[PDB]
């Protein structure tokens, strides 16, 4: 049943957390944000060099969230990997702790705050996104058996609620090469070398086995299988890791009381997609482009939907629609019940979208959190 005396589970498309020991078990919410770092150069999570990492945990609280999701790469999560980037004299406690041991505290601490950890396998190196869930030198046995290590040491920690399995599944290259080339992301082909729904039981069952008191997070490809994805007209505009349309026919085969979808969708500052033209009627076409991407996974078909990153610069030294779009998708969300989510980013130091705080790690773009706000009220 679990280690710490918790249980995470599905209801419905609801989240639920019991507790063993006083038998309560109560439907919970992800008001969440990305903390990242641990998947880059640094091995920490960033902004240490100006803040303490207690503190950061606190105000993050005090905002209203209650979940982190944290992204790592495979050196961070190995004894002995050195962090670079903390102020020590600011976090005193962390002097002479390895990446995993400083991972291993945040969580901790984070628990005792009463927030949710959502552990992101965010990159195999530590440089950018593999659009597979292994490479040339690392193999899906590595990338499994990573994720094992993870779980039997993380899954002792009450507030970790599971496994987003990997950072967005992707494509290098043009449909329809992408489908059946080996260098990306499907679904719904018949391919294992390939199929992220195939993998995604895979990685999965391997994971509930050492944790089964885990949830088990699964987001979208790029491209899916060329029946889904030219059966509707943006079918091939979807983000990385936010193409779901190819659930309704092959769904992912893990339990119904364990498996969350997890699509991730952004605005005109990550990229500047077709749909985003005003001559294309943006932003009142986008609900439906969202419907059809990942949304009908839980309007329709009932499962739960957890949005794993959204975000952008709200205006703030970027695309001025940018405002326009994160408006109106916290209003898609709040009027459809999407109520778990992770904004994208915490960290300010997030290239194409900013963050939650401004540049000096400190202060908040008050604009931005008071429009995410709505969904936590
Ligand atoms: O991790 C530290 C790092 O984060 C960067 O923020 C990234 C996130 O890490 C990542 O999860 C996510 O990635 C974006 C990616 O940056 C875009 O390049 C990619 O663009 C695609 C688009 O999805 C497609 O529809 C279109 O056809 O192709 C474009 C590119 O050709 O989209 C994905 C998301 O789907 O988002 C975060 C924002 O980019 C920070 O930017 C960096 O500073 C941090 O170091």
């Amino acid at each position: 049943q679990t280690p710490t005396g918790i249980y995470y589970e599905v209801r419905g498309d609801t989240i639920y957390m019991i507790n063993v020991t006083s038998g309560e078990e109560t439907p919970i919410h992800l008001f969440g944000v990305n903390w990242f770092g641990f998947e880059t150069p640094n091995h920490v999570v960033h902004g240490l060099w100006k803040r303490n990492w207690e503190d950061m945990l606190l105000q993050i609280k005090s905002l209203g969230f209650n979940a982190i999701r944290l992204p790592f790469c495979t050196e961070s999560v190995k004894p002995g990997t050195q962090p670079i980037g903390i102020d020590y004299s600011k976090n005193p406690d962390l002097r002479g702790l390895d990446s995993l041991q400083i991972m291993e505290k945040i969580i901790k601490k984070a628990g005792d705050l009463g927030i949710f950890v959502l552990l992101d396998y965010h990159r195999i190196g530590c440089t950018h996104i593999e659009p597979l869930w292994y490479t040339e030198d690392f193999s899906e046995e590595d990338f499994i058996n990573t994720w094992i290590e993870v779980a039997k040491r993380f899954g002792k920690y009450w507030n970790v609620i599971g496994a987003d399995l990997k950072n967005e599944p992707h494509s290098v290259t043009s449909p329809p090469a992408a489908y059946t080339d080996g260098t990306g992301a499907t679904w719904g082909m018949g391919n294992p070398a390939t199929d992220w729904n195939l993998a995604a039981e895979r990685i999965g069952k391997a994971i509930l086995k050492v944790a089964p008191h885990w949830l088990i997070f699964v987001e979208g490809t790029q491209f899916t299988n060329p029946k889904t994805d030219s059966s509707y007209k943006w079918g091939y505009n979807a983000w990385w890791g936010g193409n779901l349309m190819a659930v309704k026919d092959y769904p992912v085969n893990l339990p119904r009381n364990k498996l969350v979808y997890s699509p991730h969708v952004f605005g005109p500052d990550v990229y500047n997609q077709p749909y985003f033209g005003p001559a294309k009627g943006f932003p009142d076409n986008l609900p439906d482009i969202w419907y059809h991407h990942f949304g009908y996974v839980k309007l329709e078909l009932g499962y739960s939907v957890v949005i794993g990153e959204f975000g952008g610069k709200y205006g703030h030294g970027g695309d001025p629609r940018d405002v326009i779009w994160q408006n109106k998708l916290v209003d898609w969300m709040i009027e459809n019940k999407f109520c778990d989510f992770f904004y994208w980013s915490w960290n300010p130091d997030s290239g194409d979208t900013g963050g939650i705080l401004q540049d000096d790690w400190t202060t908040i773009w008050e604009d931005k959190y008071n429009n995410l706000k709505r969904l936590m009220d």
